[PDB]
DNA sequence: GAATAAGGGCGC
DNA sequence: GCGCCCTTATTC
């Protein structure tokens, strides 16, 4: 199903000032929800958001983002089930790539001037498929050599279909007359507004950077001395920095939630935050095993 | 909206 | 790798 289908009628509500001409307006029955209202204009979906999501700590924003990911999965799966390569299916594939591989979206005007690439400006020459392994190799932002890879069956099968279309561009849609065009950043960003707004494409990189860091630390394992632990944190930041195509300083400062490092320094990793009851597991549906554990780790900061 | 057809993701 | 069952398109 779609997101608005799932979320599904017209003092707080008054302060939102939802335009009266909007049709089939829905409103949150709750002061906390990041999406406070949604409806349709004469033509398209319009939204009003919680102001704290348009000042929160990283751990707060990410816990809430993890709450939106199961809905994202339902919406993107629905779009992926379509036949051929219609716009929403190609955008769902691109959204999966943002999620699982932590791409920047990019833009045409930026790419044209800088001769560097992001997801929406990738060329066919930037990717290869070997069975279920999709590998990307491209010049990313600031000229950094970027490498990314995925293992998902659906991505691999559909990447092959995209590569069957005439080049040079990778992300194109075909209308089932056969008319062909690119998916540009503006169109993808509108799709994201629908399926995750008020969260944005950047939230995939902060969530994904934090997740990769947490996985790395769990896999490396805890250290007996805090000094030795801090060395592991240095290695972790540099690994995630390479994945994200950023400096270690920017990665530590803006991408990895420090809560993950706090827990590591106290000898706790993702393994320690696995669900302990059947409902605790069920509430993590639509998250990967490691994503679920990350959500629970971030939730421990609220608990204290 | 319902009945119909058939492509195709993802649980198994 | 199979195949249930969710998807869009078509017709009423
Ligand atoms: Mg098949």
């Amino acid at each position: 199903p779609s997101r608005t289908e799932l979320l599904a009628r017209r003092a707080r509500i008054a302060r939102l000032a939802v335009p009266p001409a909007y049709q089939d307006v829905y409103v949150s029955p709750d002061a906390e929800n990041e999406l406070q209202a949604f409806g349709r204009d004469a033509a398209r979906l319009q939204y009003r958001y919680h102001p704290d999501f348009v000042a929160l700590k990283k751990w707060q924003r990410l816990t809430r983002f993890a709450g939106a990911l199961p809905t994202l999965k339902v919406a993107t799966t629905a779009d992926l089930r379509a036949s051929g390569l219609p716009p929403r299916k190609v955008m769902a594939l691109m959204t999966r790539l943002l999620h699982v591989a932590r791409f920047r979206v990019g833009s045409d005007i930026y790419a044209r001037q800088h001769k560097t690439y992001g997801l929406s400006t990738l060329r066919q020459r930037h990717v290869v498929v070997d069975g279920n392994t999709v590998t990307f190799r491209f010049k990313g932002k600031h000229g950094v050599s970027q490498h990314k890879a995925t293992s998902d069956r659906t991505l691999a099968a559909n990447m092959q279909k995209l590569l069957d279309l005439p080049g040079p561009w990778l992300f194109q849609t075909v209308d089932a007359g056969g008319e062909r065009r690119r998916i540009h950043s503006t169109e993808l960003n509108a799709y994201l507004r629908e399926v995750i707004g008020p969260f944005t494409a950047k939230d995939f990189r902060t969530w994904g950077g934090t997740l990769l860091a947490a996985e790395y630390l769990a896999q490396q394992g805890t250290e007996s001395s805090e000094r030795q632990a801090k060395k592991v944190l240095v290695d972790c930041v540099k690994f995630v920095a390479d994945d994200l195509g950023n400096t270690p300083a920017v990665t530590r400062g803006s991408y990895i939630c420090p809560v993950i490092f706090d827990r590591y320094l106290d000898g706790k990793v993702l393994d320690d935050y696995e669900p302990r009851t059947e409902r605790q597991e069920a509430e993590l549906e639509g998250l990967t095993r490691s994503e679920g554990a990350l959500k629970r780790m971030l939730e421990s900061e609220r608990t204290l």
